[PDB]
């Protein structure tokens, strides 16, 4: 079994754990940007961060947000990161687009802010009900997109699965498994 691979610059895994307990530079969060205490990713993170934090995104909020908007970041307060990246669910189109739009946004965000390690809870798997599959096909399809076109720019990656939500890891762990072998990585087991 493994649950790590590494692939030109960048090293992506898989870990059973919560989103809200990582160090990392750069956290994930997943919200509807109307009412940021809504979902268990969404209050795991801000009861973690603290108050301060909802303050913040609000007054990020009011200044930036618009209907292009995907990601708004804000502080990490005292979560263990830098910043925290809030992917914001607000329209009608499939998840699955904007999914795959937002994942892209937060990896393109780690060269602007020069970030070496980012960590990812299975976003849109829950509330948004989004296929196991078709969430780690997409997660996969961006990191190794982000390792081929930002070669020089290392960066770890961890894709953060709930303990108890087993199918997701087993579909994110069939995917790795795929990659690993296509592209001949070298994988390990923590
Ligand atoms: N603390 C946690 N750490 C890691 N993963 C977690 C945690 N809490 C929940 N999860 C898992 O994170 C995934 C995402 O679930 P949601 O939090 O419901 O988020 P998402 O599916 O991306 O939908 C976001 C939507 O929910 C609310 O934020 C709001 O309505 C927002 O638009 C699911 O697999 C869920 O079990």
């Amino acid at each position: 079994s493994f649950n790590a691979m590494v692939v030109n610059n960048l090293t992506l895994q898989i870990v059973q754990g919560h989103i809200e307990w990582q160090t990392a530079d750069v956290i994930v969060n997943s919200v509807n940007p109307h009412d940021i205490t809504v979902g268990p990713v969404a209050k795991s993170i801000l009861q973690q961060a603290g108050v301060e934090m909802k303050s913040e995104f609000l007054a990020t909020k009011a200044k930036q947000f618009q209907r292009s908007q995907l990601v708004l970041v804000t502080k990490g307060f005292n979560l263990f990161c830098k910043y925290i990246y809030h992917v914001l669910w607000h329209s009608e189109f499939p998840k699955p687009q904007i999914l795959k739009h937002a994942m892209k946004e937060c990896l393109e965000k780690c060269i602007e802010q020069n970030i070496t390690s980012i960590s990812f809870p299975a976003l849109g798997t829950g509330n948004m009900e989004i296929k196991k599959e078709t969430a780690a096909e997409i997660l996969f399809d961006e990191v190794l997109t982000f390792a081929k076109d930002h070669v020089k720019h290392q960066l770890t990656v961890k894709f953060v699965i709930f303990p108890t939500d087993l199918e997701i890891y087993k579909a994110f762990s069939s995917e790795m498994a795929k990659r690993s072998k296509m592209l001949s990585l070298n994988n390990y087991s923590v």
